[PDB]
This record gives structure tokens, C-alpha cells and sequence, in this order.
């Protein structure tokens, strides 16, 4: 119950929320059926409208008017947005040559710059430039300001799951806004976007920044806008807010539109339509630059103009039936969409099976539009598995398309032309980023980026200290002029060991064996050099990763490549070499074929046997360097060693043989030398963060050897091209994957064909970020380079996507 009975009188949107039964006043009061009686008279006043005119000018203030345009209402706060301009002969904003903000220019009692955050649905990152001729304001904010050609949404590309991400720093699976609908089975609730249950605390996880904010003594404005408040009102409160005194004036705002994603959905990212919205958002913007202007307040506030995602073009008649595919239909719930979350439609039903369900929609179709996932065999960079509220059960859609249970979902519940939800590497769901005012760079591009980075820099520009979240912080350094975060490098925590030669041949019954019995101090004091780790500096590029956990592991050296040897997981955490644009590609000879020979620097006790891959019939092995990229016949017996084998499913090393043999040398040849890591992944609990050896779920038949859930590798090189990789003197670039160690390829619809035809397609879509593989594997990557810490915060950060240009 609301005793609706007090007054808003001198209350209208108080930033300090009352409890019940005393009646609301604030920008949320609406959505709880709470405000006073009076609320719509004192606050949502429209009369006369926004804007003054020549006849309004010194009038008498009239306080039933929207806004005022007596002499008096500059000191008030509370101005029409144009009031110099129709009034005192000022110009609008966006008619203002765009000078550099080299410091804040504030008035007396400000004690930091404030920040607005201007959040715009929907908002397509291709809007910048197909839309620039109607969207004035945002285009001067865009070309004097900071601005990224555009921002990387997290998945899935929906609205509250990425606000929430921008407001938290957090991927959806951490901050629990996992979807615009959820069902928690701890809670047994439901979450939607109509209705009461999302305002229950209990949902929204991690710490959002106008709560890190108040708690380190910085006060918000409020962030959440009822629907019927009108744009120019949100405008015209945020100016009143500024207005304040010095000690109850708040620091941080957010102003939010409904727009353009509510035409969107109508008529398509591009209708015709589209104009219209785009240039009443640009109109908005217009306002509160020309409101902070006449408070000498356009040179102190940093603004950001920042989307949630992009839009899709989408019509009903692009939606694949699951009734097309599952006889047993009504034994499931499905999420649908733009994509697609299956559970059982009862608990108690003990017949369903999450496997069957999977197979009845594998490669069903020709040009099926849809692929089923269990939510741990999704792409690793969606970070999209971890939490209770994400089923087991998934189907990613393919752009453009919509997943449904039955035909009468879709035509009893064409409308609409426009969706968004996809995989956020898809162009059409980025979105936009403009940084604008003293602690932003002027006239400045940065390369796109992922929205998880931005409460760090929000913090940054409050002085806050941020949450602890998914961002990396100082990546964002760059489109700072001032109030930048210079981390320190994290501390190694294990030193390696670096054996020389320990064993005797005749100590190892591994089972394995090798034909290598044929054999001079010109050679052999050659290769106890390069067992000494004489060629580490043409292998080891950026320093050895170090290790952020305790563990016992070896360096090894050898001619072609250098490798961390684990003795806790039998194998290498990493293993890194380099492949010149001249290298040459090699065949195993015939007499090494099953060649696998003791290392005698590692001891029997610390080593895999062959013997157990013999006696598993389903898992067999593969190498980290490749036998086949070795640079002399005698350098090959190397890659053959014990230290160097991985476990691997034959469906796997099906991609790994190609990736190795083909693609290594492509790359070494397109990119002038690359430089590779690679080495497995443990993650059985699929949180995103290496697994100690007691979360290990799989072995090889009667051994310890663990097996990986995905192998990586990190392929780098020089931005400029024209040097080789081995001898760069600038900026590096980086390509990196995860790929998932399965024992089938069911994933690739195509993969009876040859690995030319659908391996490098598997590839791209586990592409990865280095920081993906850090928190996989606990090491830490370019330790020592010639380059700024910030510079390799971003590197590390880097996607690439295989999208065309946007
Ligand atoms: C992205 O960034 C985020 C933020 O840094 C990273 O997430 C963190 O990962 C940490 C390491 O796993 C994790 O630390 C754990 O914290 C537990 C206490 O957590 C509570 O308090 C914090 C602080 O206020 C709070 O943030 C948490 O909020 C979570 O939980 C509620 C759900 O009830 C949600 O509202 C909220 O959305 C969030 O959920 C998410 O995280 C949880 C895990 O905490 C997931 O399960 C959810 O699915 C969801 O993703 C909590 O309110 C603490 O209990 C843990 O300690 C246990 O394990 C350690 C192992 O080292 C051990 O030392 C302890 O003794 C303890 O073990 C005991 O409990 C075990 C489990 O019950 C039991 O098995 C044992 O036998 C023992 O009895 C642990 O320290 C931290 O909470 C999250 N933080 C957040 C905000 O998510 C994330 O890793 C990053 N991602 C990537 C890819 O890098
Ligand atoms: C997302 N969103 C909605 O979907 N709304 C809605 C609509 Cl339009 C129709 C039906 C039901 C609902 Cl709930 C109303 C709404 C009101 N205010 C906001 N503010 C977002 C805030 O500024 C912010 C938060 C995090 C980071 C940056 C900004 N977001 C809303
Ligand atoms: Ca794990
Ligand atoms: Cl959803
Ligand atoms: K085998
Ligand atoms: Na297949
Ligand atoms: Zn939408």
C-alpha cells in the first residue's frame, strides 16, 4: 500500500527515495504506482513547451511553465535550453568552432568535473556515419571529442544485460542480468521486462557505479527514467540538478532513449523511418549542450554518448520451428528469439535428456539457421555459461533470424523488421562510443573496444576506485588526457626450474618407443647450446609468460621452440616458438610416425606414457610445436619428446594437424614471421578461470595425464608488417583462439569434408582475446617488450572478429 495523501511541493525528483507509506516524488515513482497526487502538476509541467521565444524574453516567471524565460531563471537553474540563444544573442553549441579542453573549466565549488552518461537503445555503431548528416550535436561530440569507430556489446546483445554490463564492468554470467527474461531456480522466480520482479534487489549483482559512487562519498543522480517522462523534462531535471548547492549537487548522471532501438524494432535498422528518431535523439543532445553552456558548465562536464547494441534486420518469416526438429515439443520451456535457452518444462519428468534434444537439432537442414550448444561448448569469449540462470541448453542464431518453439508463438502473441540478442561480434549488433569534455583527448580516435572496459574509466573520471569487475584497467588509457591508471605487472608466484640432463634412457618404461638409435663436436656442442637456451631469443619474443599461481614447472629449451613444462598437469602450460615469412613446412618422415621419445631432463615419475594412450581407445595425442614446422631433420627428434605431447580426441587433431601444417605457414607468410603460444586449457567448471588439479573431470584411461577442455594459441607479429616478427621495432598485433577439445566435430555441419572447407570457420568463431586466455590458464603474457604497459593492457585486450568492415 502507497498513502498517496502527501505533497511533491518543493520535492520533484528528490535524489533520496522515501519509504512507504509516505508517497514518492523521484524519477522511478511511476513504475511503482507510488507518486503523491500531485506529482504530474508540480513535476511533469508541459505548458508553453521547451523553448523560449522573442515574446517570452524577460518575462514574468510563471511557475506553471514548463520551462522559464525570466531573467531570473539562470540563477533558479531552470531555463528553457535556448533561453541565451532567443534571448541574450548567444549561439547554440553546435554552432561553436570546437576549441581544445585542456582543463576543466568549472565554476567556483565544484570539487571534480561531472560526469553525464547520455545512453541511447539501440543506437547502431554505423548510425555515426550513414546518419551524420541529420545528427549535428552528436557528430561536433564525435569529431572534437574521443570516439572509437565503434563498441563491442557483450552477449547477449540486449538491453538490460548490456547496460548493466556498462553500468558494473561485469559480464552478464557475474552480474546475473543474464537475459531481458531469466528464471532463477534457487529463487524459483522469474524476471521480465514488464512487471515487479526486476525491482527486486536480489537479481542485479556486482556493485553499479552510482553505488560505488555513494559509497566512497560521490552522490548520483539518479539513473532510472519512467517511460512518460518526456525527453526534454529528463534534460531540463539533470540541468535543475546541476543547479544545485556544492554539498547536495551530484557528480554523475545518466540520461537514457527508448530511442532509436523502439523504431528500430518497427522498420529495421535503415527504414526510412530511422530519420526521425536519429534526429530527435540529435535534438536532445542539442539541448543539453546549450543547457550546460548557459550554465558555464559545457567546458567542465564530461559527456558520454554511448549505445547498448546495435539492430538487426529481422522478420517473422526468418524464424526456425523447434517443432520442426523435436517430436517431444511440450516437454520443453524455450527462450526464444534471437536466441535460443531450452530447460524441461517440468522438473519431475525424468525422461527428458538434454543429449537427445541436442542431437535432434544438429545439422538437421541444409541451411539450418541455428546451432545447439551445451552452454560450456560455447565460444569461450561470449563468457557466457557461469551462472544458474543460463540453461544448459542454448542455441545461437544466425544473424537475421529468430528461433521459436511453434508457428502459433510467432503469429498468435508481420510487426516487426528489427531485432538485436545475436552473438556481439556480429557488425550489425556494435554500438557507439564518444567521449567528450577536460579529461577525454581532443579530436581523437582509439580503436573499437568492449563495453566491460568502461566502469573502470567511469570510476577513472570520477576518481573512484573501481568494483572489482571484468575490464582490464589501463586499457582504456589512451583516451584519457589526465586522470589515467597505471598498473603494475602482477608478480610472478612460481620461479621455473631449468633441468639439464638427469635421466638415463633405460629409466623410462613409458611404453613408448622411437626410431632415433642413428648417430662430432662441431654439432654436439651445438645442441647443448640450444639445449642451454642459445636460440630463446629468436623463440621467447616477449619474455617467458610468468606463472600467477603456485605450481612446480620446468623450462626446457630447445632449437625450435621453448616450453614451461608442468609437473602437477604432465604436460606444458605453454609452449612458444617462431615461424619466419622463409620458414619451410616438412613432412614427419615414415620412421618417426609414432616416434615418442623420453625427455631425459624430466623424470619418468613427471612424464606421460604412450602405454596410456595405446589402452584409450577414444583419446590419442598431439604435439605443441609441430614436428612438421621443425628447422633441420636433426631439430625434429625435438618435437617427438614425452614434454612436448598433449592429449588429443582424433576429431580434435583433425583441427589442431591443420592449423599446425597449414594455417602456422599462411600466417608466418601474410604477416611477415608470427610468433606462436600455445598450450592447453582446463576449465571443467566453466568459470572462465583456470581449474586446480582437483576440479579435473578427465584423464587418460589409467593415468593421471589430464585432459584439456580447449587448447590455445596467441599468434603475434608486428603492426607494421614490412618488419619481420622477430625484428619489430614498434606496436604489435595479435590474433589469438580457444579452441574446444572435442571428441567429435559435430559443431562443424561440414567437417566429412576437407579441413580446407570448415576448420579456419570453426577457428574464427573461438577467436580470443590474450586476456581470455590469462584468466584460463593463470599466466601472464609480454612481460618484456620495448612497449608501455597500457599499450600491452590493450593488445591484450584486442578481438579479432573476421567481420568485414563496418
Ligand atoms: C569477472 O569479474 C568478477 C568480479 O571480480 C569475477 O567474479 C568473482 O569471482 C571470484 C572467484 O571465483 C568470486 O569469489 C568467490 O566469492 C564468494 C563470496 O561471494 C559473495 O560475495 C561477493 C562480494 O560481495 C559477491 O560479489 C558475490 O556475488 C555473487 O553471487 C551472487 C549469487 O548469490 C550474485 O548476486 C552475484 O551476481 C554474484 O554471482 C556470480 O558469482 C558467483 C560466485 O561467487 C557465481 O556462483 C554466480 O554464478 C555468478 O557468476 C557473493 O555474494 C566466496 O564464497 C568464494 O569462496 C569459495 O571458494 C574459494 C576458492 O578459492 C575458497 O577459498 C572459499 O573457502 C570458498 O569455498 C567454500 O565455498 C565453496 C562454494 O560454496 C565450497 O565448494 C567450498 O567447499 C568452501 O566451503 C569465492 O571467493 C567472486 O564472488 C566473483 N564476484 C562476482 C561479482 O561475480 C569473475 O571471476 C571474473 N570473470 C572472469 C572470466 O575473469
Ligand atoms: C533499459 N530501460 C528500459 O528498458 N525501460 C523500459 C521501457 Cl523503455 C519499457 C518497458 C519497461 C522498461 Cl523497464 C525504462 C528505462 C528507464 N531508465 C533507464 N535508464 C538506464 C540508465 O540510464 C542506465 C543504466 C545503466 C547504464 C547506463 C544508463 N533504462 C530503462
Ligand atoms: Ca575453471
Ligand atoms: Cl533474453
Ligand atoms: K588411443
Ligand atoms: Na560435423
Ligand atoms: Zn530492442
Amino acid at each position: 500500500w502507497t498513502a498517496t495523501s502527501g505533497s511533491c511541493k518543493g520535492r520533484c525528483f528528490e535524489l533520496q527515495e522515501v519509504g512507504p507509506p509516505d508517497c514518492r516524488c523521484d524519477n522511478l515513482c511511476k513504475s511503482y504506482s507510488s507518486c503523491c497526487h500531485d506529482f504530474d502538476e508540480l513535476c511533469l509541467k508541459t505548458a508553453r513547451g521547451w523553448e523560449c521565444t522573442k515574446d517570452r524574453c524577460g518575462e514574468v516567471r510563471n511557475e506553471e511553465n514548463a520551462c522559464h524565460c525570466s531573467e531570473d531563471c539562470l540563477s533558479r537553474g531552470d531555463c528553457c535550453t535556448n533561453y541565451q540563444v532567443v534571448c541574450k544573442g548567444e549561439s547554440h553549441w553546435v554552432d561553436d568552432d570546437c576549441e581544445e579542453i585542456k582543463v576543466p573549466e568549472c565554476p567556483a565549488g565544484f570539487v571534480r568535473p561531472p560526469l553525464i552518461i547520455f545512453s541511447v537503445d539501440g543506437f547502431r555503431a554505423s548510425y555515426m556515419k550513414k546518419g551524420s548528416k541529420v545528427m549535428p550535436n552528436i557528430e561536433k561530440l564525435r569529431s572534437c571529442g574521443t570516439h572509437a569507430p565503434y563498441m563491442r556489446p557483450v552477449y547477449p546483445t540486449k538491453t538490460f544485460p548490456n547496460l548493466y554490463t556498462l553500468a558494473t564492468g561485469l559480464y552478464p554470467e557475474s552480474h546475473g542480468i543474464v537475459g531481458n527474461s531469466m528464471y532463477d531456480p534457487v529463487f524459483d522466480a522469474s524476471f521480465h521486462l514488464r512487471g515487479r520482479e526486476k525491482f527486486n534487489h536480489r537479481w542485479w549483482g556486482g556493485q553499479p557505479l552510482w553505488i560505488t559512487a555513494t559509497k566512497q562519498g560521490v552522490r548520483a543522480g539518479t539513473f532510472f527514467w519512467s517511460v512518460s517522462i518526456p525527453h526534454e523534462r529528463r534534460i531540463l531535471t539533470i540541468l535543475q540538478w546541476l543547479s544545485l548547492p556544492d554539498n547536495e549537487r551530484p557528480s554523475v548522471y545518466a540520461f537514457y532513449s527508448e530511442q532509436p532501438d523502439f523504431s528500430g524494432h518497427k522498420y529495421g535498422p535503415f527504414g526510412p523511418e530511422m530519420t526521425n528518431p536519429l534526429r530527435e535523439i540529435d535534438k536532445t543532445v542539442g539541448q543539453l549542450m546549450d543547457g550546460l553552456k548557459q550554465l558555464r558548465l559545457h567546458r567542465c562536464v564530461n559527456v558520454i554518448f554511448v549505445g547498448d547494441h546495435g539492430m538487426e534486420d529481422v522478420t517473422c518469416d526468418r524464424t526456425e520451428f523447434l517443432s520442426n526438429y523435436l517430436t517431444n515439443v511440450d516437454d520443453i520451456t524455450l527462450v526464444p528469439g534471437t536466441l535460443g535457452r531450452i530447460r524441461a518444462k517440468s522438473i519431475n519428468n525424468s525422461k527428458y535428456d538434454p543429449k537427445t534434444i541436442i542431437a535432434a537439432l544438429t545439422c538437421k537442414k541444409p541451411d539450418q539457421h541455428f546451432k545447439p550448444y551445451m552452454k560450456q561448448h560455447l565460444p569461450k569469449r561470449l563468457h557466457y555459461a557461469n551462472n544458474r540462470r543460463i540453461e544448459d541448453i542454448h542455441l545461437l542464431v544466425d544473424r537475421r533470424w529468430h528461433v521459436a518453439r511453434k508457428p502459433l508463438d510467432v503469429y498468435k502473441k508481420c510487426f516487426f523488421q528489427g531485432d538485436h540478442g545475436f552473438d556481439n561480434k556480429v557488425n550489425s549488433m556494435q554500438t557507439v562510443f564518444v567521449g567528450y569534455g577536460p579529461t577525454f583527448k581532443y579530436r581523437t580516435k582509439v580503436p573499437p573496444f568492449e563495453n566491460i572496459e568502461l566502469y573502470n574509466v567511469m570510476c577513472d573520471l570520477l576518481g573512484l576506485k573501481p568494483a572489482p569487475n571484468n575490464g582490464t584497467h589501463g586499457s582504456l588509457n589512451h583516451l584519457l588526457r589526465t586522470n589515467t591508471f597505471r598498473p603494475t605487472m602482477p608478480d610472478e608466484v612460481s620461479r621455473p626450474n631449468y633441468p639439464g640432463i638427469m635421466y638415463l634412457q633405460s629409466e623410462f618404461d613409458l611404453g613408448c618407443t622411437c626410431d632415433d638409435k642413428v648417430e662430432n663436436k662441431l654439432e654436439e656442442l651445438n645442441k647443448r647450446l640450444h639445449t642451454k637456451g642459445s636460440t630463446k631469443e629468436r623463440h621467447l619474443l616477449y619474455g617467458r609468460p610468468a606463472v600467477l599461481y603456485r605450481t612446480s614447472y620446468d623450462i626446457l629449451y630447445h632449437t625450435d621452440f621453448e616450453s614451461g613444462y608442468s609437473e602437477i598437469f604432465l604436460m606444458p602450460l605453454w609452449t612458444s616458438y617462431t615461424i619466419s615469412k622463409q620458414a619451410e613446412v616438412s613432412s614427419i618422415p615414415e620412421h618417426l610416425t609414432n616416434c615418442v621419445r623420453p625427455d631425459v631432463r624430466v623424470s619418468p615419475g613427471f612424464s606421460q606414457n604412450c602405454l596410456a594412450y595405446k589402452n584409450d581407445k577414444q583419446m590419442s595425442y598431439g604435439f605443441l610445436f609441430p614436428p612438421y614446422l621443425s628447422s633441420s631433420p636433426e631439430a625434429k627428434y625435438d618435437a617427438f619428446l614425452v614434454t612436448n605431447m598433449v592429449p588429443m580426441y582424433p576429431a580434435f587433431k583433425r583441427v589442431w594437424a591443420y592449423f599446425q601444417r597449414v594455417l602456422v605457414k599462411k600466417y608466418a607468410s601474410e604477416r611477415n614471421g608470427v610468433n606462436v603460444i600455445s598450450g592447453p586449457i582446463f576449465d571443467y567448471n566453466y568459470d572462465g578461470l583456470r581449474d586446480t588439479e582437483d576440479e579435473i573431470k578427465q584423464y587418460v584411461e589409467g593415468s593421471s595425464i589430464p585432459v584439456p577442455t580447449h587448447y590455445y594459441s596467441i599468434i603475434t607479429s608486428c603492426l607494421d608488417f614490412t618488419q619481420p616478427a622477430d625484428k619489430c621495432d614498434g606496436p604489435l598485433s595479435v590474433s589469438s583462439f580457444i579452441l574446444p577439445h572435442r571428441p567429435d566435430n559435430d559443431e562443424s555441419c561440414n567437417s566429412s569434408e576437407d579441413e580446407s572447407k570448415w576448420v579456419e570457420e570453426l577457428m574464427k568463431m573461438h577467436t580470443a582475446r590474450v586476456r581470455d586466455i590469462e584468466h584460463l590458464t593463470g599466466l601472464d603474457f609480454y612481460r618484456k617488450t620495448s612497449r608501455s604497459y597500457s599499450e600491452i593492457l590493450t593488445l591484450k585486450t584486442y578481438l579479432h572478429t573476421y567481420e568485414s568492415e563496418i
